[PDB]
DNA sequence: GTCGTTAGTTGTGGGACTAAAGGATATCGTGAACCGAAAAATTAGTGTAACGGGTATCCCACAACGCTAG
């Protein structure tokens, strides 16, 4: 059904002339947004060393395994509730 | 008399057909039933308040004299 719901681009005469188009402005804007996000993350990384060591390691682990309160709690010693509160 | 050769058809197949603009479509037919897969929702479990010195910072106010005698 899906493959029979798909037409052929040849049904439109000279489809390569007026269809299947893109604007590089969109690509440049997407890359600019990516750069903005990267700059924000670099700002956060630079702020990280100013925090307490335990809270810095909590975030560092949460950024390389990922908000895994259970596995972090067993790793740390604090419970699920305490570890979530500290995060 | 018989077999290979050459030239002239004859039928058949493959390949061309300005430039500029524009550029919307509609798209049937049906057989059953059970099992497996994974994606989603529902449920079960733990909780602070002030205190001793001692010291880092903040705001907030004030001071930072002048003269006389031994």
């Amino acid at each position: 059904k899906f493959h029979k719901k798909v037409n052929s681009l040849e049904d439109y005469d000279n489809y390569q002339d007026y269809m299947v188009g893109y604007d590089p402005v969109n690509d440049s804007e997407n890359l600019d947004e990516q750069e903005s996000t990267q700059k924000s993350f670099d700002h956060i990384k630079s702020i990280l060393p100013l925090l307490n060591a335990d809270k810095r390691h909590l975030i560092e682990l949460c950024l390389k395994y990922g908000f895994q309160y259970k596995a972090i709690s067993k790793v740390m010693g604090k419970g699920i509730h305490e570890t979530s509160r500290e995060i």
